C-alpha cells in the first residue's frame, strides 16, 4: 500500500515567478491579468490575458536550446527545475530507473506552430524549421526534462485540455503507488496567448471581452460574467512515495489521497446544466480517498467565469456536499489568474496544497454580485483563514466533458 | 486481482479500413505507401506518405458535424465506432458510469491548424472557425466518443508522440484493473501527411526521400534505409475486466498481462546506440506480465527504418533476449504501413494481438540486405508461421526518449 506524498513545487503565474510570490499575490487578491502587448490586438475581440511578466531562463536554458522550444516549454522547464531543486532529490545511478515525469499542455507550442505556418505560407517547406516539431509537441516538457536530470522512469504527458493539470499529477500518483516509480515530476504548461490562441476562442465566443476594466473580466459566479479569461504558465509538483521521501528526510509538503475521473457525454464544449459529470469526479476522488463530503474545508473550483459553467459547476458541488453546501469553502483562484488550461489543474493543485500548509484559503476576487439561488460560499473579496482544514480538493471539468479531481491532505 | 483482456477492435490503415482487411493485406506483405496527391509536393523532399483510401465516414459521422472535426478526430471516431460494435458491449444507465476512454494522438489536428492559420493570415482573427479549438484539439476523439455512447467513466487523452497507442492503452488497462473502470476504449489516431508534417519532419531530415521506389522506402533494418515513412491512421481495443466479459459472453481475442514504461534520458530525438531506454521499457513490461523474455514468440517492433532508430532497438532486443536472439521473432509493420505517430502504438498492439489468433506473423518486407552484425530473427520477407505462441510484445520507443511496451497473452 504505497502513500504518495508531495515533496517540490515549481511555478510560473500571472502573479508570479517563483511558488511563493505567487501564492502571496493570491492571498492578497492581486489580479495578473493585464492588455496582451505581444501582438496587434486591434482586430481581436479580446485584448487582454493573465501573462507570465519578465520571464528568465538566462540561467537555466543556454540561449541556444531556447530556439529549439515553443514557450510552453520554456515555461515547463523553469518550473520543473524549481521543483526539482525546491525537492532537495538527487538523481544517482541507481536512482534514475525509479524517477519520472507526468507533463502535459492542453494546445502545446501555437506560437512556434504560427511562426513556422507563416513560414511555409511565404517561403515554402525550406523556410520551415528543423525543430518545428519537437519544439511545438505537448511531450517535449517531459521530453527534456528527463534529459536534464538524468530521469529514466516512465513518462508520460496527458493532453486533456483544462484537465491536464489535475490528470498528469494524478496518474503520476497511480504511478508511484502502483510500483512503477518511486518519484514522478507532474505538472502542465501554457502559452495560448497568441494570435490563434485568442481568436481561436474568440471564435468559439468562450472568452471575456471586458477589455475597458481587464482585472474585472474574470468574475467567476458574477451575474455579469461573459466567458473565460486566458492565462500564461506552468506548475510542477514532486510526487513521490512515503517511505522514500521519510528515508531520505524531505520537506513534505502534503499527501496525495485521492482522485478520480468521469466524463460529461453530454457537449463536446458546455457542460451539462446539471453538473452530473463534476458531481461523478468529486465523488469518485472521495471514495478514492475514502473520506465523506463534509470532511473537505477547501475546494479550489473550475470556476473558468462562463455563464453555463459556474452554474454546472455550482450546482455540482451542492450536489455531492447537499447539507455541506455552504459549511465548505469554493473558490476560484481564476478570478486573479484567468485559465491556464493545461497548466491550470497543476497550479491548482499547488493552492490546494499550500492552502492546507498557512491555513489560509484564497478568494474568488470580482464576486460583486452573487447568481441567482447560489448558497455557496464561495470566498467572495478576501482570503478566509481556517482551522482544521485536513482535506482539500481540486477541480478541472474541461472540454470534451473530461473531468478530474484531486484530494490533498495535510501533512 | 483485476485482469484486463480485449473484446472490440477497430482500425482505419494504409492498407485497409477494417481491422480484417488491414491484417489479411499485412500477412500478404502489401505495401500502402503511395505518392501524396491532396497537396502540391513538388519543393517537399518527401513526396509519398502512407494515405487511408476511400474514406468515409457518411453513415458514421453527419456532414454536419464533420466540419467541426479534423481529419485525425474523424479516422478515431470511425475506428471507435467499429471496435464498440465489434464489441457488442451495450451501454446501459447502471453501465455508463463504468466505462471509458484513454485515446490519444502525437500530433492532432494539423490540417484545421494549417487552415484555420491560412485564414488568419489572409483575413484576421474572423476567418478562424469558431470550431477551431476543438476540432484539432488531441482529446477531441475521447470527447466525441464518450457522447456518441454516453460513456461516463475516466475519460484521458495521452499524448506521447509514437508511444501513444501504446500508453493510452496501457493506461486505459492500468484504470480498469485499479477499479476506476469496468470498459475502456483505448487507442490513438494520426493524421500528419499534411504540408506542415510533411515538410516539419522533412525539415528535422528524418523522412525517407526515396520517392523513385515509394514502397521500397519504409526499409528498416536495411542498409540503404533513409528514415521514416509518415502513415496515416486509427486503432481501437475494447479492453475490460476478465468477470465483466465472461459474465456478458463476449469475443475475447486476448489478454493484456505487461506494460513497462521508460525515459532515454539522452537526446530529444535521437535514441541511445545503447537502446538503454527501450530495454527497461520491454524489462518492465516483463516484469509487469511476471514472465521471461524466452515466452515470448513475437515482438512488434518499433522499427521506422532510421538508421541510428533500428540499430538502438536491435541492440535492446538482444540485450533483454541474450540466447533468445535469434530464436524470437520480431518485426516492423511500418515497413508495409509507415509511421502512424500516434496511432502507431494501437494498430500494432492489434496485429500483436491477431497475430496471437492466427498464429500468424507479418513480415518486415523490402529487408533486401540486413545489417552488420545482426544477429536477429526479423520475419524478412513472407509472413512466418507459427506453433506455440501464448505472448506477444509491442514496441513503441518515442520522440523525448518516451518508451512503452505492451505484452499480450493467449486467450
Amino acid at each position: 500500500k504505497r502513500r504518495v506524498v508531495v515533496t517540490g513545487l515549481g511555478m510560473l503565474s500571472p502573479v508570479g515567478n517563483t511558488v511563493e510570490s505567487t501564492w502571496k499575490a493570491l492571498l492578497a487578491g492581486q489580479s495578473g491579468i493585464s492588455l496582451i502587448d505581444h501582438f496587434d490586438t486591434s482586430a481581436y475581440a479580446t485584448k487582454f490575458a493573465g501573462l507570465v511578466k519578465d520571464f528568465n531562463c538566462e540561467d537555466i536554458i543556454s540561449r541556444k536550446e531556447q530556439r529549439k522550444m515553443d514557450a510552453f516549454i520554456q515555461y515547463g522547464i523553469v518550473a520543473g527545475v524549481q521543483a526539482m531543486q525546491d525537492s532537495g532529490l538527487e538523481i544517482t545511478e541507481e536512482n534514475a530507473t525509479r524517477i519520472g515525469a507526468a507533463i502535459g499542455s492542453g494546445i502545446g507550442g501555437l506560437g512556434l506552430i504560427e511562426e513556422n505556418h507563416t513560414s511555409l505560407m511565404n517561403g515554402g517547406p525550406r523556410k520551415i524549421s528543423p525543430f518545428f516539431v519537437p519544439s511545438t509537441i505537448v511531450n517535449m516538457v517531459a521530453g527534456h526534462l528527463t534529459i536534464m536530470y538524468g530521469l529514466r522512469g516512465p513518462s508520460i504527458s496527458i493532453a486533456t485540455a483544462c484537465t491536464s493539470g489535475v490528470h498528469n499529477i494524478g496518474h503520476a500518483a497511480r504511478i508511484i503507488a502502483y510500483g512503477d516509480a518511486d518519484v514522478m515530476v507532474a505538472g502542465g504548461a501554457e502559452k495560448a496567448s497568441t494570435p490563434l490562441g485568442v481568436g481561436g476562442f474568440g471564435a468559439a465566443r468562450a472568452l471575456s471581452t471586458r477589455n475597458d476594466n481587464p482585472q474585472a473580466a474574470s468574475r467567476p459566479w458574477d451575474k455579469e460574467r461573459d466567458g473565460f479569461v486566458l492565462g500564461d504558465g506552468a506548475g510542477m509538483l514532486v510526487l513521490e512515495e512515503y517511505e522514500h521521501a521519510k528515508k531520505r528526510g524531505a520537506k513534505i509538503y502534503a499527501e496525495l489521497v485521492g482522485f478520480g475521473m468521469s466524463s460529461d457525454a453530454y457537449h463536446m464544449t458546455s457542460p451539462p446544466e446539471n453538473g452530473a459529470g463534476a458531481a461523478l469526479a468529486m465523488a469518485n476522488a472521495l471514495r478514492d480517498a475514502g473520506i465523506e463530503a463534509s470532511q473537505i474545508g477547501y475546494v479550489n473550483a473550475h470556476g473558468t467565469s462562463t455563464p453555463a459553467g459556474d452554474k454546472a459547476e455550482a450546482q455540482a458541488v451542492k450536489t455531492i456536499f447537499g447539507e455541506a453546501a455552504s459549511r465548505v469553502l469554493v473558490s476560484s483562484t481564476k478570478s486573479m489568474t484567468g485559465h491556464l488550461l493545461g497548466a491550470a489543474g497543476a497550479v491548482e493543485s499547488i493552492y490546494s496544497i499550500l492552502a492546507l500548509r498557512d491555513q489560509a484559503v484564497p478568494p474568488t476576487i470580482n464576486l460583486d454580485n452573487p447568481d441567482e439561488g447560489c448558497d455557496l460560499d464561495f470566498v467572495p473579496h478576501e482570503a478566509r483563514q481556517v482551522s482544521g482544514m485536513e482535506y482539500t480538493l481540486c477541480n478541472s471539468f474541461g472540454f470534451g466533458g473530461t473531468n478530474g479531481s484531486l484530494i490533498f491532505k495535510k501533512i
